[PDB]
DNA sequence: AGGGTCCTTCCCCC
DNA sequence: GGGGGAAGGACCC
């Protein structure tokens, strides 16, 4: 009964690097962070296997392949939430999820507009972008006309943010969440496509591992393969009280409901940020005791978007991970409140906020007792958080 | 500036069952849990019952003693929110500590008073109840006279509590929650006490150990200790930088200005709720076996209360503990989410949901493992943690 | 690489 | 019985 939209933009970081410097356009280029390729426009997806998540060693195909640095994440996240708001001028219930995607519920808008319209032209509602498996649209199936409906606000909230913001992306409609975020990348670059309910099916099975499916990481596809579930159909026959003594029966109900295209969680208002954070790293090139001058640095940019932007930070730590073969994680970071008067005028001209940041930040860090020395580690993170 | 009062009611289980069986005013009583006195009232204290265990040891010494259980805790706990609903109707910022105390935040009707108040029967201000190192009240002082209306305002609290619903208690008033509570119980049996500014010293420095502070239990008592730490005078004038080192930099500073009578912590609104638990704890009643009649019980009385409560709990922990030496450590605990659409339900077979409880509860009980020494450590704890 | 948002364990304290 | 601080997970993008 309800009618979602997912919208994700096309390799958004190159598109902001692209709209702040022509002389890139049409240019197969990349945005590079410390060591790693995060993204790059079309025209160098194709032009040498070149996709996210490559490094320099990608560079290889046509080194001729441009590179900017995109670490300062500034600028992406003003874009980023010039666009939630644009789409929330639409509708107010937006979730974002990282920076360049938007769940919108458009549920009630979808319903205001077909009672605006008269019991006559409501045969004339067409489509705007791809039907996901060229199915048949039926107009007198209230579902097709109110996904139709929806494709339209789609169209128009596209439309919108490359007239007013500049940028080019992708929508997905479909009933849930799950459906949308799947079927918005069907037709990659800049376009749009709609889910009918009789291809529910059809999108589902079209992936190749219960991995791919929205709400199934790392983990838990390791923990479904241990039982050799490893295809969609796979995991959408596998038996209820085996999965749910398995995995929870909380997680098993939800990820099999999920196996089947059916999702009820709701769109969440994602209202301002919770928490900022600056991490600045250096690969793996902590000694432990020589790494201290550069809190004084990451937390130093930090200040500043808490005083562009108001409320403070009742919270702080900073967020270290001891990484080897395999999977990450960490037992790094200490949090205190932070001083009542220091919290109240982060602004007004101190810096001396550092030196107690830095106290608790590492001469206060790591574990119980003195004994054994041995040190490791890659790239740490700080958090300002919890936010009032 | 702030005007604090903290509400304590005599004995209050004990209060409460002399109350529905009226022939148990005169006769000395004592609450039990089975097979500990939980409370008794002071026509049995006097004797001395200082909530010992072992209800025959204090029974024979009392033949006339008349004892009931006080297991059940309904009875209590609606006891409990009436008093509180009481307090937040002469102020709204209150407080719940237990089941027999309340903070209230009188800052704001204190003032209303003053201003109201003329300029002339300003020098007419009087205390209600005692005035705690018997110290001078100076007119003249703004401190004084607005800690004066406080007094006032708990009097006609304690006033309204009696007249109302039959309970007398104490109640204490000071600048902070750390004296409000501190003072509230230098007269003991249905008194009230106010704390002037020059007497917070005096009060600190009564205490015969620095764990009758309130905000500092065994934990920190014995870390404390341990530094050569035992009066309050100790903590005043210990090094803060050792301390900071030792305790971190949060319960470092906090810990220490509690030893100095300052606590800048605020009444916070308890509101309803947020969770329902209900734990049953047993000298050893059983091993691995028939917890599933057990979690029948706890989740049985659970759904009344949350049936008349009006909302619903979307998570349900459960918490073990294991019998260890001198502090009996038995911290162990396992929690999840819970479904949704079908559990939240209203219909009349609402109860069915039984067995996902169980088997939702024996994979997070199983996962403390048989394998540590878990089972049979102690009884059972259930928790309806979160409601909305 | 950056930069977030829920969960979850304790650990403490009346 | 009932609250909050911690800290890391596990997904994210
Ligand atoms: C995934 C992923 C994304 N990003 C950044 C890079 C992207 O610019 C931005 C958006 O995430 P993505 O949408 O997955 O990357 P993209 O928009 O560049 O690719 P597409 O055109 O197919 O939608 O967030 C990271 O920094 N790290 C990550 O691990
Ligand atoms: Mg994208």
């Amino acid at each position: 009964s309800r009618v979602i939209v997912h919208v994700d933009l096309d390799c958004f970081y190159a598109q902001v690097e692209m709209i702040s410097n022509p002389e890139l356009k049409d240019k197969p280029l990349g945005v590079q962070q410390k060591y790693l390729v995060v993204t790059c426009n079309y025209e160098a997806r194709k032009l040498g296997v070149k996709k996210l998540m490559n490094v320099r060693d990608a560079k290889e195909k046509c080194p001729q392949l441009v590179l900017v640095n995109g670490e300062d994440l500034t600028r992406y996240r003003e874009m980023s939430y010039k666009v939630t708001e644009l789409l929330e001028e639409f509708s107010p219930v937006v979730e974002r999820l990282g920076f360049d995607e938007n769940f919108v519920d458009l549920t009630e808008m979808v319903e205001k507009r077909l009672q605006q319209l008269q019991s006559d032209e409501l045969s004339a509602v067409t489509v705007s972008g791809h039907v996901y498996n060229n199915q048949s649209i039926n107009l007198l199936d209230v579902l097709h006309i109110r996904l139709l409906v929806g494709s339209q606000i789609a169209a128009e909230m596209r439309e919108a943010m490359y007239n007013q913001l500049g940028l080019t992306g992708c929508a997905g409609v479909a009933s849930n969440k799950l459906l949308a975020k799947l079927v918005s990348g069907v037709f990659k670059p800049n376009q749009q496509t709609v889910l009918l309910p009789e291809s529910c099916q059809h999108l589902i099975h079209s992936l190749n591992h219960i991995k791919e499916i929205p709400g199934i990481g790392y983990k838990t596809a390791k923990c479904l393969e241990a039982l050799g579930i490893n295809s969609v159909r796979d995991l959408q026959t596998f038996s209820p009280k085996i999965l749910e003594k398995e995995l929870g029966i909380s997680v098993a109900q939800r990820i099999q409901k999920l196996s089947f295209g059916e999702d009820n969680s709701p769109v969440i208002l994602s209202g301002p940020p919770q928490s900022f954070s600056e991490e600045d790293s250096f690969k793996k090139c902590s000694s432990e005791v020589e790494a201290k001058n550069k809190i004084e640095e990451l937390l130093a940019s930090l200040l500043n978007r808490v005083c562009q932007d108001g409320r403070k930070p009742h919270t702080v730590r900073l967020i270290i991970r001891r990484y080897s073969s395999e999977k990450h994680y960490g037992r790094e970071s200490r949090q205190c409140p932070i001083p009542s008067h220091v919290i109240q005028k982060l602004g007004t001209g101190n810096y001396d906020v550092m030196t107690p940041m830095v106290d608790i930040l590492m001469k206060l860090f790591r574990n119980m007792v003195n004994v054994k020395m041995p040190f490791h580690l890659t790239l740490l993170s700080v958090c300002f958080c919890n936010l009032k």
